[PDB]
């Protein structure tokens, strides 16, 4: 599957990135739409990311879930590398929220519902993402999630979505993910990150000590459910089904809690 720049149709730019651009695309023999996100070698090689992505880009290619944004392929040439992406026509969540303000817990629920089935069947393939943020989360047509950053690992920056284990510098396993899971939940109901401050220092003190209050109109199940989540401790973070069979999301989601 050796792809070629000429393969392609160039549409206009979807956003960026810091290593580099994401276009509308389309494959001129098919005339199938897709994004083609551009990355400059040189940065790459500047950064010493070139095998970070390498790494990811090779547990991408492995994963097969309707919430995970699917890698189609890559190529490159003297200057530059390519993949060759999913289209998801509806944006990211990030500017959702920035539009919305904030979320009822009946999109929230259902993001985190469609976010923990994407996490459980990575988990079950021993595959653990790193942060989750707003910005990497892409909507399909039908608005359904898809997480849409290759962060993941088998074995910053901000920080607001990073867990205590991960900034104070110890042993991280897949209930990273729970921590990202419960930072989300928080942020789509309220439209900012728990641990927000004005800076690094700052935010490294709150998630450190896990140092966050709620909203008067953050409802009791909710709480619950974030309280169950942010846990400084690993350890004590829920399971994935547990999130998935947690009253506040039953009652509220739109999707079923495909473990299975
Ligand atoms: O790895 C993810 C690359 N990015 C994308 N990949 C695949 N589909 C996409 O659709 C978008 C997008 C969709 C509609 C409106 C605006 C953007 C974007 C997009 C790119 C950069 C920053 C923000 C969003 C995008």
């Amino acid at each position: 599957r050796q792809w070629a720049l000429e393969d392609f149709e160039i549409g206009r730019p979807l956003g960026k990135g810091k290593f580099g651009n994401v276009y509308l695309a389309r494959e001129k023999q098919s005339k199938f739409i897709l994004a083609l996100k551009v990355l400059f070698k040189a940065q790459l090689e500047k950064a010493g990311v070139e095998h970070q992505l390498r790494r990811e880009v090779e547990i991408q290619s492995h994963l097969r879930h309707p919430n995970i944004l699917r890698l189609y392929g890559y190529f490159h040439d003297a200057t530059r590398v390519y993949l060759i992406l999913e289209y998801a026509p509806l944006g990211t969540v990030y500017r959702e929220l920035q539009k919305l303000s904030k979320f009822d817990e009946q999109r929230t629920a259902t993001y985190i519902t469609e976010l923990a089935n994407a996490l459980s069947y990575c988990h079950s393939k021993r595959v653990i993402h790193r942060d989750i943020k707003p910005e990497n989360l892409l909507l399909g047509s039908a608005g359904e999630l898809k997480i849409a950053d290759f962060g993941w690992s088998v074995h910053c920056g901000t920080l607001d979505y990073l867990p205590p284990e991960m900034i104070e510098g110890r042993m991280h396993d897949e209930k990273v993910d729970l921590w990202s899971l419960g930072v989300l939940c928080y942020e789509f109901l309220v439209g900012k990150p728990p641990f927000e401050a004005n800076t690094y220092q700052e935010t490294y003190k709150r998630i450190s000590r896990v140092e966050f209050t709620f909203p008067d109109f953050v409802t009791e199940g909710a709480r619950d459910l974030i309280s169950r989540l942010l846990k400084h401790n690993p350890s004590q973070r829920p399971m994935l089904r547990e999130v998935l069979e947690h009253p506040w999301i039953t009652a509220n989601s739109s999707k079923p809690s495909n473990c299975q």
